[PDB]
Order: structure tokens, then sequence, then C-alpha cells
């Protein structure tokens, strides 16, 4: 029932996010016991953050931000008001029950009135880009599948079809790109990055080094479903020498799993043959470098690059630009800084893309788009501490227009 929870502030965020009703039309009911007007809702909160260790619970209700009712208002009018807090935010929410805060409360009727709407808009003279921007970037990937097939089922063309031609310029990149799958937009991206006479190396380092075992072996089944070629054969085929070996390594997706046990005696040892195969001789074994970093868990690498710093004078990202140059150096040195820590990593490659002239729309969006919601929120979290203003703020800045508002929509808020 109402309940009232108080939340410092700090240069972390709050660590939370709010959200309109996704079933506008049909599941608006009565939360808890109690019928209500439109309420804004907690959609995802980070754990550890700072609205979970104050009791902020998945599917909340919000009622009040700093003692001012808030029913009604919009998104942008309660991202407003938490931000005017000088020290503290008071919220009064309404928990709800499981099952209306995992996703399963959304219907085939849900679906099919996003389609309808999204036809709505497409159809509208001029088109009516704001209403297709609030509806997708405010939806999980599963819903937008659903939606998907829904417009499908009405209207008898694929929505992602008609949405190209309805759209335009940086927004219609970041529409399609939400409607696809998570691994058919990673594997779809990775068949872009090697089309073409070169490479884009970057983006092909970007998704090779940060993706999990679990999402490279969905992304090595999808990209043979819709190529009908193995990613490892076009890897090989589009790259050569050691910086082959590397890709290709990591690639597989087959990292030891995070064991129960740290291995110290075999931390130590990867510790030295680092060392012993870079920086204590002439030239670099980078076989060594390539089996110990693909093959070793995330953990336990974190403490082997602690570990090498009492071998070696240069810690290991210095060892490496040291040691190796060119697209070796670049995938080692993104590799390095996703095991060490990923939410960091996301956050100064995003940094990196706006933080000189133009943008780099190209990274901005792809890691905008396949992001989850809490891993946002951590990459919102280091960015906040490590460069003082908010990943919203250098949005607001870099981007304008319906592609501006579709990336502050998928950043989820302001810190
Ligand atoms: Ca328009
Ligand atoms: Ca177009
Ligand atoms: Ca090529
Ligand atoms: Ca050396
Ligand atoms: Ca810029």
């Amino acid at each position: 029932g109402p309940r009232v929870v108080r939340i410092v502030k700090s240069e972390s965020g709050y660590g939370f996010n709010v959200r309109g009703q996704v079933s506008e039309g049909g599941q608006l009911r009565s939360i808890n016991g109690e019928l209500y007007a439109p309420l804004q809702h907690v959609s995802a909160v980070l754990p550890g953050g700072a609205a979970d260790r104050a009791g902020v619970r998945k599917g909340d209700r919000i009622l009040e931000v700093n003692h001012v009712n808030v029913e009604g208002a919009t998104h942008k009018q309660v991202v407003d008001l938490i931000r005017a807090g000088e020290k503290e935010l008071i919220l009064t929410v309404l928990s709800v029950p499981p099952h209306e805060a995992d996703g399963s409360a959304y219907t085939n009727f849900d679906a099919e009135r996003d389609a309808l709407n999204i036809e709505t808009a497409i159809k509208t003279k001029g088109v009516d880009e704001v209403t297709i921007v609030n509806i997708l970037t405010n939806r999980s990937n599963e819903q937008r599948q659903d939606i998907a097939f829904a417009y499908q089922r009405r209207t008898k063309k694929e929505l992602a079809s008609a949405l190209k031609s309805a759209l335009s310029g940086h927004l219609e990149t970041v529409i399609l790109g939400l409607l696809k799958t998570p691994a058919q937009y990673d594997a779809s991206e990775l068949k872009a990055s090697m089309k073409g006479l070169g490479t884009d190396e970057d983006s092909l380092i970007e998704i090779i080094c940060s993706r999990t075992n679990q999402e490279l072996q969905e992304i090595n089944r999808v990209y043979k479903e819709m190529y009908k070629t193995d990613l490892e054969k076009d890897i090989i085929s589009d790259t050569s020498g050691d910086f082959r070996k590397l890709m290709v390594a990591l690639a597989k997706g087959r990292r030891a799993e995070d064991g129960s046990v740290i291995d110290y005696e075999l931390i130590d040892q990867d510790a030295r043959d680092l060392y012993d195969a870079g920086v204590k001789r002439k030239g670099t074994d980078v076989p060594k470098w390539i089996s110990i970093m693909t093959e070793r868990s995330v953990p336990h690498l974190q403490k082997v690059f602690d570990r090498y710093k009492s071998y070696s004078p240069y810690d290991m990202l210095e060892s490496i630009r040291k040691e190796v140059k060119g697209d070796l150096e670049n995938a080692f040195l993104n590799l390095v800084q996703c095991i060490q820590n990923k939410p960091l990593y996301f956050a100064d490659r995003l940094y990196d893309s706006m933080k000189g002239k133009g943008t780099r729309d190209k990274v901005l969006i792809r890691i905008m788009v396949s992001r989850s919601e809490v891993d946002m929120l951590k990459i919102r979290s280091e960015f906040k501490r490590k460069y003082g203003k908010s990943l919203y703020y250098y949005i607001q800045q870099d981007t304008k227009g319906d592609y501006q508002k579709a990336l502050l929509y998928l950043c989820g808020g302001d810190d």
C-alpha cells in the first residue's frame, strides 16, 4: 500500500528508472487492491543501487515525488521533479504483484494496440515520429517482436519494411535496430562491419570483445541462419595475422565460466606467463597472450591482471600499448577493459563517441540499442562518476530532434 521511501542522492545517480503504462488502454486497473489514476511505474532497479537499498522494487507505481503529486504527469515532468532534489529523493510508491511486473501482463491485445498506433503514426501525413519513438523505446525487445508480428497480421506488411520507408536518418537506424532481437542485431552489425572492401575493425572488436559466452553462442547460431555461412568463416575471410587468431578465438564463445573456487596458483602462473611473454622479453609471444586472455574466466583474469602488476612495472593496458600495434593492439585494449570493468568500458566508448567534433553515431546507437535497461543503469553510474555529468546530458548536447528523444528514452533518465 502507499509507502514512503527516501533515497540518498550521489554521483552514482538514484539507480532506477520510471516509465509510462505499457498496457495503457487495457490492463490499467486496481494495483494492490485500489484503483487509481494513470501513474508512472518503476521499470528497472539497479541491484545494490541507492533505490534498491532504500526499498524500491520493480513495478512500484509512483504517487509523490518530494511531496508533490505526480498523478497524470508526463515522463519528462517526473524526471524534472526527481532532478529537482538538492540532496535527497523522497517517493510515495505502491508495490504490485510479481506477475504484474515480470512482463507476463503484456497481452496480444496490447501488442495489437501498439501495432495499430504505429500504423496510425506511419500513415499520418508527414509521419508521426514522436508516437513511434514513444512506443518502441518503451517496450522490451520481446514486446517489440510481438508488435512486429501483430503489425504483419493486420497490414500484411512487415513492420521493419514499413518503418524503413517511413523514417530516415539516424532515427531510422535506431528504430530498425530496436526491432531486431539481440542476436539478430549483433549478427547484422557484425555482417555490416565486414561488408565492403575494408573492415570496420572498431565495430568488430567492440562486439566480439564485449559479448558473453551465451550471447556469442546465439549470435553464431543466428548469423548462420541469417546469412547461410558461419560467423567464424566470415571473420577468417576478412581478417589476418594475430588479429584474426584473437577474433576467431573470442568469437567461439567458449571462455571458462566463473568457477566456485578461486585458483590462486593459476592466477599467479598466468601473470608470470603474461609478463614472460611480453614486457620481460624482446618481441612478444602473442599466442600465449591470446590463449590466457580468451580461455580464463572473467573473474580469474581480473585477479590475473592485478597479480601481473606484482611482476611488471607496467599494468596490462600499458604493457599492451608497449608490446603490440594496429588492430591487434586495439583488440587487446578493448578486451582488457571489458574484462576489468564492462560498464566503464561502455561508458568510455559512449564518451568517445560524443566528446569531439560531431558524433560517432554508429557507436552511440549500437550501445544504446543493445544494452539491457539494468546494464544501462550500470553504465550511467560509471559515466556520471567519471565525467561529472550524466550520459543524458552528453546525448542532449550531441544530438537533436526525435533522434535525441529516442536515445534519451533508451538512456532511461537523467543522473
Ligand atoms: Ca513528421
Ligand atoms: Ca528511409
Ligand atoms: Ca570486407
Ligand atoms: Ca616485449
Ligand atoms: Ca560531439
